[PDB]
């Protein structure tokens, strides 16, 4: 198909207009004072949201060149949200700031390559300052605080997350589900999560998360082999009755067992799943007995001399719910006895003094973390057909952001951290003047999040920004209460990874656009 | 698809314009002097109505931004009606008043967040003031009055509902169906209601009430779960041959069974509905047997050796009528014999004294209460197929509204309550002047219903509003007689829950619109 | 879909214009001097009619609001005609008169609800005056006069109906049907009429009259529900042979049997019609046997052990002609032997003295009437085929009006009755000036029919109307001869029911329109 082709300022004005439409719609939702955006649906009542992620998702423009501008910033803000677990709106706001001032610099006749070079220096320096400024979120109050803020200032979800981490630990397994109720609840059960992918993708019963979930299934294991389904027939029958879906994990299902198994999944008479299996050769024998011990099942191998034919209905392990993702598979609430599981822990704990290398004490300790750790499950319990599918996606991210806080720490929220970092970078310089202007472009942008938050309050960004800059450390503006004070004490905490990611992705796309001389698309 | 995006004033103006079209069309039907609105049908003759609910449902605008505004206020008003039983027109009048003045204030440049806080504060206080002003509906007279008003001053309706509730008791089952002749019929038959909904919303043949209406349906009671349609084949074919619909009650309906029971229900089934049997264990079995004895059906259990394919036409129960809501299933006039039914009730009572648990006594009680209770049936009299369906519409409405009156009590109608509450709030204040303006916005709006009623009479809203304000307590304007008096003595009563719910929902959407900076929709 | 929404004056002029197109097309055909209206057909020569009912049927307008106006008045005039058996044109004329003057009053700023109140009051008064003015229609001479006027001064039609009533009585059953050449026949035969409709409208072999007609059909009488066609199969094979169409009278026909027969009559090569037996309980089984005695057939019941599959050719009764409308079924000339029938009658007569309730005595009385009453068959002869059908249609029309004349009596035609009642209401007043204007609106409108009749003559409506007003009693204008005189002596008679209904229905829709503030319809 013949193409529409634009060059230079022509290309860039259209990108900028498209960026402007995207960012102007998204930025109004930033901070506790965010305005509402009405989003139309094909039929029925419109959706009304303060959520920048939902707003960005709907933006697409008629003009193709403008549209490319918007999709560029979207993709990049979307990557920040997936890496850090939050920051989409912040990343979008920053991107518009850098792009706008950057293109003014290009239009004045300044070297774009130098402009981009100075922006990058500023960002690399800004990222180090953030790492310096950061402080640990080690503590229940703080974790709850950060959770609450990633939760859109919802205490309950912040309380839940900090509650989960208390029981299962900071790096412990935590999963998000629906459940039945108008309110959200938390449960801590026996289960584990190891990295195994689906053997075939078509197992997936839920395309949204691209994962498989079976309800009250059975678990199978190897060992051997599995070359042929002929020995998979007898155990498939008994599982057919009782209406309980079957799960087969290990090990290395191949041939028609790998193939003819995936056929019956597409047809509605069967529900089955398979996984990439344990970390073997030798260690799989350890991992499997761990799974079997958790699921209350038995491990039947040909090595020992046992056959898959003799395997009975009770020979299988069991769990309440199972989830198999692309790279991962999780077991929720195994039915294995606690006396069994507990003794299996001690058996592995002896091997710690029995370990002749640092490499073994890692693995075996990773196993005791799976069995002894358990799995904390939170049920969103937002009651609606539409409200459920959504709130599960935000809490899933709110959990990701808290994890990010626990890893790389936290900094003063409300755009204060970026304001502070920019003040420290006041002396930073480039190789030439154009690189210098680039640097100042980045440093000006770092004020945009605070300014926008304030503007959404109906107060004057100039005055508040000035007042905050005139202060020190974690002093900031609390946009909920309209008062200044210590941001950390006030509990307004950004995960450092989130602030960091927002700026980096923002600056990425902005460098790209500032360095863009040509666009190609389809004819109108 | 590419989107049309508007911001700020340009957006709010279009939204307000769509609200005006909706409200101006709905509000002229308010009260006993309501004007007619003519609504077209693609075929046949136009519908002429004073019912705000019917007018609202038809409104959709060509301009997509205007339409979003209309749909926003519609949803909120129907949420109110769904919660309180009545008040759609009132809610819309209130929404228009709050939005209009609120938007005027925003255009003047006041802080929209503060405006919303002000409105919210006035409503919260108004709601309490309303609860205090409220009075219980104790007896048949006041109950009749409430029904009569919700019936558009039809005293025969109020009389019916008062008598229906007298027979079944104020806590108990009352349904309504088309009558065979000019006269009204009130009879109490054998029936029952438990809590289960439809498994899929597509089962709804009546979009207005969102309910599944099935006339002379066969009832399948299954003690198992159905994931597969192939075993439902011989049973269904028998049903499609008899020219009757089918209600499926089992453990669950899923897999291809559901999906097939959905699409096939659209054309060639030609009608079927299925609900999840309430409870579990021996309770779920015992409840199914209750339903079987009522409809003269036989429960299918796998443990007795019975199968679905061996199920004949006489293993299916039968009832005159069955209705299914999202949370509810109602079986009216089972064919089951007395002796089987009476033999059953004497059996559960015998289970009371044998029962060793106080919990079991209350649980077995709920079962005898349903079998011995039966269901009250109201058949709407005459006079023609279109007139009937309108009267059946009113009786249902009045039924809902009378409920609400029972729970939360009543207040003076004619918009007098909101007028009184407003005058009590004269001294209310906010944190700043903008919140004050918001409070005055809400208080001004609380005069909208009375004024509109008066305006529909062809009188002058200012003069009447003034006179009522100068009066005291339940003193008001009777718009039917155009005479002032005591609203309670004149039998003009609104359920407090209705007035409350209307103000709240209206204020909810208004606050949303006052705080909206951006709208996204499809291209024209 | 998006809607077009109009308000107030903008909405009302469009309704008015639509009413004007409908009314101006219909009203030119009023009375003996009515002008021709030409109605197109997709092929061949146009239809030329002086019949208002035919003109009104064809009117539909492009502008969707104008169309709404017209359909509203059509529905109402149509309702009048169905109730009283004539008056469509009169009602349409009255409706236009009230609407036109009423809207003039609205535009002047008068209270629309008061205007309606005033119109309503004058109408109920006029209805009482019509009842007072009404005179009995008893003698064959007055009856034939009534029939003649309904027939457009066809004195042959009036004579036929009068003759028919001289035999079966004034409440007797009368059917008209295609006769032999040129010569009318009237003969009373064994037969009856009960209320049952066609179960499938597709059964109709006469799309115009809207009724199914079976010639010398067999008649099946079954006391059970026919579901499976297989039970019905052998009884059909006997009907397939002998080439005698079948009439199935059963408790009901549904499912496989319904859809099976309904389609087979469409494809041709088969003739069948199904109707449900009237009443329920024991009264249903009695009336079935009634039809069985009349047709000389046998009732097939489940109780005595009679099987529908064992029903032989002699089990079925026979009629000469059978005519099934949507409302009623008529069996003409049953084959049942006189001794049979009259024995069944004396059996009922006995039970009439045995009745312990006056409900039975009325019901049993109804039956003997149908059995011993017989049916009058009017056979219309004509010079040509096309000349026969229209004369037949003239008789069917006049039959309706004649019955109405018999029930409620007669008044002076030519719109003199309405003129007289109006002059008598001159002092009538309402609660205020606006109500007074409404009354005058109605009173002025009552002159519209005479004026229009005179206008179709080509004379001056003011002069004739003024002269009639100047006289008393039944003095009026004869439009046929263009002379004044006594309307009753000249045989110009309106059934009081017709005049009353036309006025009532016209005032109904007129008040509705005078009170409409909003119209909602589809976009063009
Ligand atoms: N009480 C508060 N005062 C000031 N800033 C706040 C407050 N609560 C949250 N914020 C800020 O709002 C920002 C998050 O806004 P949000 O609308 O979630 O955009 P994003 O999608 O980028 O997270 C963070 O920078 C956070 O510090
Ligand atoms: N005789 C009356 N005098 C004054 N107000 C009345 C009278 N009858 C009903 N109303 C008022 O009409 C309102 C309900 O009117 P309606 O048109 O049904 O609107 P909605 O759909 O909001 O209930 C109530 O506020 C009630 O008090
Ligand atoms: N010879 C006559 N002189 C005056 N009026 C007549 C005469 N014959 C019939 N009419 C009147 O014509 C009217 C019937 O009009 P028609 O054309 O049948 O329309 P509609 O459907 O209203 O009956 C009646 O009011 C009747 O009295
Ligand atoms: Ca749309
Ligand atoms: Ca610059
Ligand atoms: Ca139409
Ligand atoms: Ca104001
Ligand atoms: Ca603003
Ligand atoms: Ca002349
Ligand atoms: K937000
Ligand atoms: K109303
Ligand atoms: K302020
Ligand atoms: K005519
Ligand atoms: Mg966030
Ligand atoms: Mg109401
Ligand atoms: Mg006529």
């Amino acid at each position: 198909a013949a193409k529409d082709v634009k060059f230079g300022n022509d290309a860039r004005v259209k990108m900028l207009r498209g960026v402007n439409v995207l960012a102007d719609a998204v930025k109004v939702t930033l901070g506790p004072k965010g305005r509402n955006v009405v989003l139309d649906k094909s039929f029925g009542a419109p959706t009304i949201t303060k959520d920048g992620v939902s707003v960005a998702r709907e933006i697409e423009l008629e003009d193709k060149f403008e549209n490319m501008g918007a999709q560029m910033v979207k993709e990049v803000a979307s990557k920040a949200n997936a890496a850090a677990g939050d920051g989409t709106t912040t990343a979008t706001v920053l991107a518009q700031a850098i792009i706008t001032e950057g293109l003014k610099a290009v239009a004045a006749g300044m070297n774009p390559m130098d402009l981009k070079r100075g922006i990058d220096k500023a960002v690399t320096a800004a990222v180090e300052e953030l790492k310096a400024l950061s402080v640990p979120c080690s503590d229940s109050k703080a974790i709850a605080q950060v959770g609450t803020i990633s939760a859109n200032s919802d205490e309950t979800v912040g309380k839940l997350i900090a509650e989960a981490m208390d029981k299962v630990g900071k790096e412990g397994v935590i999963t998000v589900e629906d459940g039945t109720g108008l309110q959200d609840e938390l449960d801590v059960v026996e289960g584990m999560q190891f990295d195994a992918g689906y053997l075939s993708p078509y197992f997936i019963n839920k395309p949204e998360t691209g994962a498989v979930e079976l309800e009250s299934p059975f678990i199978l294991l190897a060992d051997k082999k599995i070359s042929n389904i002929r020995e998979m027939l007898p155990v498939l029958e008994a599982v057919a009755k009782a209406g309980k879906p079957l799960l087969i994990i290990a090990e290395d299902v191949e041939g028609e067992a790998l193939a003819t198994l995936v056929v019956n999944t597409m047809r509605g008479i069967v529900k089955v799943a398979a996984v990439k299996a344990p970390g073997f050769g030798d260690r799989r024998k350890a991992m499997l007995q761990d799974i079997a011990t958790l699921t209350g099942g038995t491990v039947i191998s040909e090595e020992i001399g046992m056959e898959l034919e003799k395997a009975t209905l009770e020979d299988l392990g069991q769990a309440k719910r199972v989830v198999i993702n692309k790279d991962t598979t999780t077991i929720i609430d195994g039915v294995g006895e606690e006396a069994a599981i507990q003794g299996r822990v001690a058996q592995i704990r002896q091997q710690i003094e029995e370990a002749t290398s640092d490499y073994d004490r890692e693995k075996l300790q990773e196993r005791v973390a799976k069995l002894a750790g358990g799995v904390a499950v939170i049920k969103v319990g937002a009651a609606t057909e539409v409200e459920m599918k959504e709130k599960k996606a935000r809490v899933e991210d709110a959990l990701h952001a808290t994890r990010a806080a626990v890893e790389e720490g936290v900094v003063a929220g409300g755009g204060v951290a970026l304001i502070r970092v920019a003040s420290k970078l006041a002396d930073l310089r480039g190789q030439n003047e154009d690189q210098n202007v680039g640097i100042k472009v980045a440093l000006r942008a770092m004020e945009a999040p605070l300014r926008q938050i304030v503007l959404n309050c109906g107060e004057e960004p100039s005055v508040v920004a000035n007042t905050v800059k005139g202060g020190d450390g974690n002093y900031g503006y609390n946009a909920a209460t309209e008062e200044y004070g210590n941001m950390i004490d006030m509990g307004i905490l950004d995960p450092t990874k989130v602030t960091r990611s927002a700026l980096q992705y923002a600056a990425s796309v902005a460098g790209l656009m500032i360095t863009t001389e040509c666009m190609v698309t389809d004819l109108p």
